[PDB]
């Protein structure tokens, strides 16, 4: 209806990547290897403790996952164009500028510091069936992921597929 | 209503800057110089001619204007930050994240390449009183204004008020 849980089949979208070229998640399940869906709420944004915040952030780390790993925010493509240039990331990013992505797997903050409908830090890792292997979602936005760990579960998937 | 023309009174807004500094424009007003409204689709966007796009901004052509620079885009503070520091722009960059003062001012694209709600390039000149002295708008968005020309506009509006 507009909810994605463990076991259930991810639903299908198609959003532009940073260079406009339209992205479709089961097209990317046709290649062959599962999907890491990142949604985070926006580029250029730090990554906060106690209260020391920093721009350390290491979303590169996926870049070791056996998986095709897709990182969506509101951002435009443009904006994510630089983010992606800037941080070097040999992973696609995608524009979920229109809000449905973020409606469609019910990953949003109504109101993030006065800006309305923004991504919420999760991660899925949707199998080539279609099926949701992993899911992880935060309330808190400045919280980030552990990424080693998001790595050595989409390894654990891939490795199953190949069994 | 939700328009703005030459000799009427602009409608007054709160946007934050890049800082989440919330900015209002009848604040700025009481400064006492003019302000300067400029709207732009994207942050980290080229600007094209017959076929030839480039990244030649002279965006910071703005800062030899004796007024308040205000500029405008629908991108989230966090990416206007970046491209403030980037561009090393001595003006404050103002986000428009959940479309009111676009919506309020008459300058969107309602789908521009597949993005909805997308700020138009536009200028407004705004006096002290609160009445709009200068505007102009585009319905190209990738044909970059005259800045100098605002300039112009800007120091005889602004030399005007001092006569």
């Amino acid at each position: 209806k507009g909810l994605v849980e463990l076991g259930e089949k991810a639903p299908d979208f198609t959003l532009p990547n940073q260079d406009f070229e339209p992205v479709n998640l089961y097209e990317v399940l046709k290649r062959g290897r599962p999907a890491v869906l990142i949604f985070f709420p926006a580029a250029f944004s730090p990554v906060c403790t106690k209260e020391l915040c920093t721009f350390r952030d290491k979303m590169a780390q996926l870049e070791k996952a056996n998986a095709e790993v897709l990182a969506i925010s509101v951002d435009s493509p443009w904006c994510l164009k630089k983010f992606k240039d800037e941080n070097r990331l040999a992973f696609n990013l995608l524009s979920d500028y229109n809000r449905e992505v973020i409606k469609l797997y019910n990953v949003y903050h109504e109101d993030l510091k006065g800006l309305k409908m923004v991504a919420k830090r999760a991660v899925f890792i949707v199998k080539p069936d279609g099926t949701v292997a992993y899911k992880w979602v935060t309330d808190n936005p400045l919280n980030e992921p552990d990424y080693d760990e998001v790595v050595r579960e989409a390894n654990k998937i891939a490795g199953e597929l190949v069994a």
